């Protein structure tokens, strides 16, 4: 099945984000589609992109390799840094960037804690 | 051309994220690759995914449609929400999720400000 995400942005959205499939390992969904909101005059949706996540903890049998959430945030972190070094910097970009980095820091704190407890990549609290 | 991002996570990374090509509109890069740190039985990457961004402000001549940064953050917001409803919820996930959402709110504050000033989709401060 598929459900569209309710996004924080409400107006002038370029793309919609769709959640594909059912809940899987960790309680998470593992496939998302980014799709143009509007069509051109020939009916084409210029953007139609699928992102598939790592599905199951990496050391567990039958897990499948994929993207991980920090990868996406690192890309947006780099984009925001570029925008701030470019001709159209803004305070909003500055604040978004700090929050994206703080998210990444919390995700990495989780990783390093799981390394310390020797549970990274396993289905263990 | 290609450059590996320096990520907040330093250890046990699933994937490497790379920036492809040169700086373009807005001072930003517009192509990123996510590739696994693991190889399959034939020495090919288990994961090799490419993200291409909206390139040029949307109303300018020759701009190209693509992913936008808030789409990626919305996917991560949904994943963290799922993790927090699932069997392996954690305090780090909750703090990460609030920061992702606050980043999305700042990004939307920028959008709505540019709408009010009638500059959204144009190369103007
Ligand atoms: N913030 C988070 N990031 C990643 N996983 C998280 C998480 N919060 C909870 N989980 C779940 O907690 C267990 C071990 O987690 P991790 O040890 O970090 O596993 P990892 O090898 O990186 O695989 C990650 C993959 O495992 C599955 O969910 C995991 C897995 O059930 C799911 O498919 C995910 O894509
Ligand atoms: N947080 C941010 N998000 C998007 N753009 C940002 C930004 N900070 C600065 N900019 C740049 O500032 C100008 C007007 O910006 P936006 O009006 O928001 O334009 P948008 O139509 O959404 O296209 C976006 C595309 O325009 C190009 O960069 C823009 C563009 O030079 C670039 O290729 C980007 O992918």
């Amino acid at each position: 099945s598929m459900k569209e995400l309710s996004t924080i942005q409400k107006r002038e959205k370029l793309n919609t984000v769709e959640r594909i499939g059912s809940e899987g390992p960790g309680g998470a969904y593992h496939e998302y589609v980014i799709k143009s909101n509007s069509m051109d005059s020939q009916g084409n949706y210029d953007v139609y992109e699928t992102i598939k996540f790592q599905k199951g903890a990496r050391k567990e049998e039958k897990s499948q390799h994929g993207v991980i959430d920090s990868d996406l945030l690192e890309i947006v972190r780099d984009r925001l840094k570029s925008f701030q070094a470019g001709p159209f910097s803004s305070r909003e970009n500055a604040c978004a960037l700090t929050h994206v980095e703080e998210a990444l820091m919390w995700m990495n704190r989780r990783v390093e804690d799981r390394i310390e407890r020797n549970v990274l990549g396993t289905n263990t609290k």
